[PDB]
């Protein structure tokens, strides 16, 4: 109809646009001031009311996009995460408040670089499946091996399978992978460095060519 | 003959090795739940006699395997590694069990886009067998200088050659090289880092150069 | 004029220009010399007037080369920077004397390989501006979480959005991720790892992107 | 002469060198036993006795490599190394017996493929003088600053130039940069990561250059 095309050409231009953008950042710079407590002793109750007026204004956006191109809007991800984050944030007044932090990440949805940049992001994601399969298949391996090995000896570490995987994810990024780990378990277990030393060698290894692999795509 | 036809058409069917994948699944998962102590107590009987029963089934998919193609079997790297991973969990019921975990990574063996990512893997490893054998000998040199300068005031770390070899692997991969090792030396020794900063300079540039290396080979 | 051709054939002749990287030089070994309580005991006299007088030459070589071309000097960034670095050092006799350490830099602007190399790491910005937005972004959106999440049971590190800034930068380096951060907090907030472990995940993932897209542009 | 060409036949002979090759390995072993204080209880005698054997027979082979080929010796870095290493090691028998143990390195000197991976890696420096140079000075500059900055109050790592060198040069390799460093000053200077955030943001932009750049001369 003619008043649709009208409202299509509000929600499609770069104005609009422009605007929702504008609420974000504002929005955005309240829940940064928010955090501080005498800020808020301050101007709890004009963030607030700016609080509810940038949502609504939010759902009844959202709500119009989702009229112009109803099929579209949920085969789209950019969309898709955007009516997600507002519909979480939509819920009455504890975990939600964090995740209502996420409403930030609609700037990357908005910016057109930030859509180019984050596409060539998750673009590099399907090429290294393999490898993180690969990864996971090694890690779960692993992580049983030395929950039934150092698991009761060292509970704090490798007691469960989910304590395992941590130590192993923490040995894998380094951290503390030696005076941490290793050496205080050589205390009781004297040839615990070979579980850890091929551990870190095939991690390593695996991790560099994951790198590697990524590049040749270019 | 006509029954040697029809146990290949069954082998090498998709079927059949997918078959094979079930079972190392339902096993891997059950490996899983056997380190929870709670569910060991309530169904050991059930998982044990399931280990039993993929076990056995394991043994005669391994003959029949060898049977096909005996020469093939036993120069095939694949097929040899599933041999040596069903024959270590063969034996009769201490270290034993942690190797028997190796048995899943029979799922690399038996899924084609893990076989072709693991032999990438190893085909990436002969052109670094230079380096490797450079920083060998480099960490053999420096391990018996560390021994002889540092093992006697300083046992726990450089004390013997292997506890230098460790040592230097640690300082190597950077974890606590300064806090944790070259700055508690140089309270007895303080020429230590004389030692230790031209050591971090080989060794990262050629850890470097060998990730460099690896690239060009595309 | 015929002076003013004079003065530009010494200001850009290669003697005047050394003249002022040998005082440069000199002037640069007497700051590493001023650091020893002991030879400043001995020789502050002449050092702070050997400071004064190379700090004179300085002057007046700033001003014979905004004399030769005054609309180049002040778009020139590095003519920009040699103005700055004396202007800071021009001052009478706190910090100020640290910053007044970077007029060392101007022999990075001197030295023509220099400017080429640092001329070069520069060009490298701006493909990568798309990426530190992003990133940015992203540390502001997890530091106001992790600051309303950890923040009161842990004052030291997540306290206000700016400890929460930094312990995030710090989780990003690697440092003492988790003996250091996440396992003291999963003392009392046991599922804190699914707040950091993702953060690993992406900023990794990020950083090594960032890292590959330095790379293509050549 | 008659006799000149013999030698020569001998020396540049695949044999005379694969000797050379059996002597070093049988002595790198020995140096690898030596550090055993049971073993050398055992075989003082022995192993002594074989290092008398195998310096003089390293003392007339680097005699004879002089004579066939004089200048070529003196210009040449191989044989300059080979010289170098066992003239240090024929001393009269305290630190030169570490020095001592680099006589495993005319191994790296001795084997071809040695000899082109060594050769490779020195070929990749040239390139990279700029940003050593670069590199150096930055350290300079802001090792100064942190020296006169912290040296007062932290005398154990900024106390002089060098304690501050190391510091600094502990903070680019990451280790302990923060709960180690950064953290500990900022009790008492609280803007103190004002100097390291930009330090380490400088450094590893940087350092990821520096590999970058290693790269592209392929
Ligand atoms: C992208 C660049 C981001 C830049 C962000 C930089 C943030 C720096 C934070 C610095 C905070 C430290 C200063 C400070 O002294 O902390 C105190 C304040 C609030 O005081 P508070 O701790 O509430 O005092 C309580 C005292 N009591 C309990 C006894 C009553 O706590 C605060 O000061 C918090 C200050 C809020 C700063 C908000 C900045 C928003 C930047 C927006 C960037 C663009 C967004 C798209
Ligand atoms: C960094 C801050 C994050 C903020 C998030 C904000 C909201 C983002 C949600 C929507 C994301 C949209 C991404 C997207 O559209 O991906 C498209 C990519 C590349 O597209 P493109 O480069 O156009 O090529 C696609 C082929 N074509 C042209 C024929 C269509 O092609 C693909 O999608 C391939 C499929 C890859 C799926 C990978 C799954 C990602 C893993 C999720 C993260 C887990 C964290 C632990
Ligand atoms: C770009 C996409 C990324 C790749 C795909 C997704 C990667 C994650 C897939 C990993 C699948 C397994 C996840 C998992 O095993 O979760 C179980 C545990 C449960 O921990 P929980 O028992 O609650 O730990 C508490 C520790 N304690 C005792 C001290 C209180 O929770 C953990 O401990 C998690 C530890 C890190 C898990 C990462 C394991 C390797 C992931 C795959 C390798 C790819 C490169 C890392
Ligand atoms: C590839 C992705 C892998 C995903 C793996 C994620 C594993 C997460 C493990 C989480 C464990 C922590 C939960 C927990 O509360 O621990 C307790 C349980 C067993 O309790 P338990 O510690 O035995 O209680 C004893 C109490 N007592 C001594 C006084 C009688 O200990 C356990 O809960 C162990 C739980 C077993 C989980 C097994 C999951 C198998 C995933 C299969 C993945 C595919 C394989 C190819
Ligand atoms: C992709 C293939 C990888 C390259 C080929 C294989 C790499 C390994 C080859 C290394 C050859 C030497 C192995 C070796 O020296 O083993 C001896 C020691 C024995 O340790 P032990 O005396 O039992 O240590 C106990 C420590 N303590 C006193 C605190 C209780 O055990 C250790 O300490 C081992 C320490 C790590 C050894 C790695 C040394 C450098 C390896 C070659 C460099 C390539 C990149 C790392
Ligand atoms: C680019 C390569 C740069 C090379 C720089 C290497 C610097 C090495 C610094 C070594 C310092 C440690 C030696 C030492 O024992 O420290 C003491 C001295 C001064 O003694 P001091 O601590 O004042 O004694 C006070 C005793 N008291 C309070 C009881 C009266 O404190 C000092 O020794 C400071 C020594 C000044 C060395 C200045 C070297 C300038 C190199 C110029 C490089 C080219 C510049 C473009
Ligand atoms: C090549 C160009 C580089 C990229 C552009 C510039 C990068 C920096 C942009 C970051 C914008 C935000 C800076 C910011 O948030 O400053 C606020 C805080 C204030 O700290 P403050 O509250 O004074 O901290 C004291 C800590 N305490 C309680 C223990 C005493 O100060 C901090 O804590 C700073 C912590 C590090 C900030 C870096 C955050 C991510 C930067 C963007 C990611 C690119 C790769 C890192
Ligand atoms: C390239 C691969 C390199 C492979 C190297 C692997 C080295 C592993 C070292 C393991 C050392 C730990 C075993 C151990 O129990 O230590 C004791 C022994 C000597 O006993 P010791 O500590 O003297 O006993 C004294 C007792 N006391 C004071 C009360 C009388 O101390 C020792 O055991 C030292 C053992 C010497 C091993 C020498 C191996 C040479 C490998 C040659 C590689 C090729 C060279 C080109
Ligand atoms: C890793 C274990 C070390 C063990 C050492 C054993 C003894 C080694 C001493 C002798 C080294 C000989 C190296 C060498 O010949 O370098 C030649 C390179 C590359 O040669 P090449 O690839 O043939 O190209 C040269 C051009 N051409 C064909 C016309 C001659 O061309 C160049 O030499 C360019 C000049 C580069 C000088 C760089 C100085 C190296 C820094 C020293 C390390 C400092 C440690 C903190
Ligand atoms: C491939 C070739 C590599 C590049 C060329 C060579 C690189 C080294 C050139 C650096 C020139 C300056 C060397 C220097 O400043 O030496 C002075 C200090 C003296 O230390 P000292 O005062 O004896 O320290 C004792 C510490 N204490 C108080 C706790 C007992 O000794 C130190 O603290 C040394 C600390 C590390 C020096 C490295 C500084 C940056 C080097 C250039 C950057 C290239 C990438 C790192
Ligand atoms: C949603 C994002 C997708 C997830 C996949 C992206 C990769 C994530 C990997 C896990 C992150 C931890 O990253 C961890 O970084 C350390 C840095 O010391 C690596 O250690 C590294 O050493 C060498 C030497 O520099 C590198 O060349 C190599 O990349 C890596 O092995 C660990 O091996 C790696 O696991
Ligand atoms: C069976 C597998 C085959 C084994 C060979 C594969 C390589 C294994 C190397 C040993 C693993 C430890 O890996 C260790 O990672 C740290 C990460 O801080 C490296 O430190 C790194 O610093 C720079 C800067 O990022 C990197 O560009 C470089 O790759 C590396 O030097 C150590 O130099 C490296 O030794
Ligand atoms: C003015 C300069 C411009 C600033 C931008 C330059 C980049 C600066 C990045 C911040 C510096 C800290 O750098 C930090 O190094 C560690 C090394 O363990 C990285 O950890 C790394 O693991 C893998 C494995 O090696 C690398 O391939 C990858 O580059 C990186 O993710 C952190 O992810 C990175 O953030
Ligand atoms: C390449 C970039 C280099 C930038 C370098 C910046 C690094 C800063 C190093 C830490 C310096 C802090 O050192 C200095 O500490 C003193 C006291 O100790 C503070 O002094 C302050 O004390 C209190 C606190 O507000 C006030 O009442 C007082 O009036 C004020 O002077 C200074 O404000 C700070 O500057
Ligand atoms: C004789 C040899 C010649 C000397 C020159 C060779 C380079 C030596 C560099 C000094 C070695 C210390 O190496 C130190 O490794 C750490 C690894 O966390 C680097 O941290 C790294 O973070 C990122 C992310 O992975 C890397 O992409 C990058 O290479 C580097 O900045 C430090 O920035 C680097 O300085
Ligand atoms: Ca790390
Ligand atoms: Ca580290
Ligand atoms: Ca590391
Ligand atoms: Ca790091
Ligand atoms: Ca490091």
């Amino acid at each position: 109809g003619s008043m649709y095309l009208r409202i299509t050409n509000i929600v499609e231009s770069s104005f609009f646009t422009k605007f929702i953008i504008y609420l974000i950042v504002l929005n955005g710079i309240t829940m940064g001031l928010e955090t501080s407590k005498t800020f808020m002793q301050s101007f709890g109750v004009y963030t607030t009311l700016f609080k509810q007026i940038v949502i609504t204004i939010f759902t009844i956006e959202i709500i119009l996009r989702i009229y112009v191109h109803r099929i579209s809007f949920f085969k789209d991800p950019w969309s898709l995460f955007d009516f997600f984050v507002v519909a979480i944030s939509l819920v009455p007044t504890e975990i939600l408040r964090v995740l209502r932090v996420l409403r930030l990440f609609r700037l990357v949805t908005a910016v057109p670089q930030m859509r180019k940049i984050v596409s060539a992001l998750i673009s590099v994601i399907p090429g290294m499946l393999s490898v993180i399969a690969l990864m996971t298949l090694f890690f779960y391996i692993f992580a049983i091996m030395a929950t039934q090995l150092f698991g009761e000896r060292f509970p704090e570490w490798f007691g469960t399978l989910g304590e395992s995987f941590y130590t192993l994810f923490q040995v894998m990024t380094g951290e503390s992978w030696s005076m941490g780990i290793v050496r205080p378990l050589m205390e009781v277990y004297p040839y615990a460095w070979v579980f850890f030393i091929p551990f870190i060698f095939v991690v390593t290894f695996v991790m560099i060519n994951l790198v590697v692999a990524i590049i040749v795509d270019a």
